[PDB]
């Protein structure tokens, strides 16, 4: 377990990991500026390569034809497709109506690149097609609307849109659409509302909200409230706000937890709840995500200073 | 709405009015210590009448025969009967097994819960001889399960709510840990306090913000209610104390009152700091026509009585 400061000011929208290094989108600037981050060395490179702000990032892997590409999703809707090896070598794919707010790989075995928008559709392309310049999606889901961005995309595939949870199969069809703005059993009505930040998949489907301290658990059969967490009583045991921030599952017992302070929770799926518990592990915790094994967890202290825990 | 300051370090623990003036059990005192307190003159006498503090109250008042006693629950099971008239007339009925934590009148009923799970019934007349004995018994829990709270009769046991109309059969028995699965599982794991019924259950827990809702029929949560969060729209507790129907009242561990509606579940009011701990909150009707609101908090202790009409 190590901490790797980043230069100081820099913002950190997104993130992914691929001498070990990872892939970063900033958020310190208006425009599209790309870094890299060596975790071996702890060496910062950046690059201006977009016009608009990178929200979000994925890593296209190619084992036939030995070639990697990271796709950056950007506030106006651009897909820029760059080559790991050559950075000369960069071409967009189809502009999106709106903003870019999701990128994910899945498998089916054949790959594709997943593109939620702020518009609440859902872009799907083929692992092959994202090598050509002004490649068009095999197929928009329209599962939203402006006001309903597609936020977060997890694996059969869960993903949330607005206060809605989606789910999709090979075909591509939305099979299962939850509404989970509403529950007689909510603990409080207020904080169900919002936008669905992030979905966990195990036995049952683990949600957040933005700007909620209560990780929601929804059934994928009958499609109900299985349960609540309330974050701010796990943590008072007295000021903490208990804002989740992110979700990330263990082997398959434990779920982290990163709440809007610098706590981090690590509680039990099958019998109980606690299991560890880090108070003021940073100011607050942003990214928390696993990598090929090892745990990574991105937080910013405030002037500015983000920093990349890893163990 | 007025407020009535009782003496510097006095504690309330129990309390019933009558027709204005309330009676009072202390809790400042390890010995049995009953009060009387005239809401008109605000005047405070108070008198050394058990061995042990006394944890309830209750007044039964026959219309035949004319005649109001006091009955006192104490920490030693003993259950002391006084006449409100003249004070020289005063009695003891059967001492029960462990401590008296609840005390309820409900043909006319005394309900005697203890600390050892057993509900004791005694008849409307039965009160006035000395050394009587209860009309049945109902072990209803064990020494680790206190029966604290009676609202068709329900009342609190442990985690357990139960149910029983005709005194001779427990109806409903519904555990209440199953709702480990929302909100928190430590608060759930808790002895029920109080029980108010007007179409689905609301229960309180020992030191616990959430107030759970509990279907009659289907014998299962309808909903949760957090004080921490209606109160944070930071530090505060929300452990909730009492609770009382009108829309619902909530007194909260701190000085914080809510009152929130029930067909909709939304926020009406909210009181801040009314004190520094709402310890009781309850109706009483102080003569004929006069429903009225009586909240006992305490402030090195101060203790007040705010009272107004509804």
């Amino acid at each position: 377990s190590r901490r790797i400061l980043l230069p100081k000011n820099v913002i950190v929208e997104c993130m992914v990991a691929t001498n070990a290094s990872i892939w970063l989108g900033c958020g310190h600037t208006d425009r599209g500026q790309l870094s890299f981050l060596d975790l071996n060395t702890e060496g910062y490179t950046s690059e201006e390569v977009a016009d608009s702000r990178i929200l979000c990032l994925a890593l296209v892997h190619l084992p036939v034809e030995k070639e990697s590409w990271i796709v950056s999703g950007t506030q106006s809707g651009t897909l820029l497709v760059i080559n790991t090896e050559d950075g000369k070598k960069r071409h967009t794919l189809e502009k999106m109506t709106d903003s870019v707010t999701c990128l994910y790989c899945n498998s089916f075995q054949k790959n594709f690149l997943l593109v939620g928008t702020a518009d609440g559709k859902l872009a799907i392309f083929e692992d092959k097609t994202v090598k050509l310049k002004g490649a068009a999606p095999l197929k928009i889901l329209n599962i939203g609307n402006v006001s309903t961005p597609l936020m977060c995309l997890s694996e059969v595939m869960w993903g949330g849109c607005g206060t809605k949870i989606f789910s999709f199969s090979n075909d591509f069809t939305i099979q299962k659409l939850i509404e989970t703005r509403t529950s007689q059993l909510f603990s409080y009505a207020a904080f169900s509302d919002s936008n669905i930040i992030t979905v966990v998949v195990d036995t049952a489907l683990y949600i957040a909200k933005q700007n909620s301290p209560v990780v929601e658990v929804w059934d994928k059969k009958t499609e109900k409230l299985c349960g609540l967490i309330d974050c701010v009583h796990f943590l008072r045991e007295m000021s903490y706000s208990g804002r989740v921030k992110t979700l990330c599952l263990q082997k398959n017992t434990a779920l982290w937890i990163g709440t809007g302070g610098g706590h981090i929770l690590l509680l039990d799926l099958s019998t109980r709840r606690l299991i560890r518990v880090i108070y003021n592990f940073c100011n607050s915790v942003r990214v928390m995500m696993t990598a090929q094994n090892v745990m990574l967890v991105l937080g910013y202290n405030r002037e500015i200073q983000s920093c990349l825990t890893v163990w």
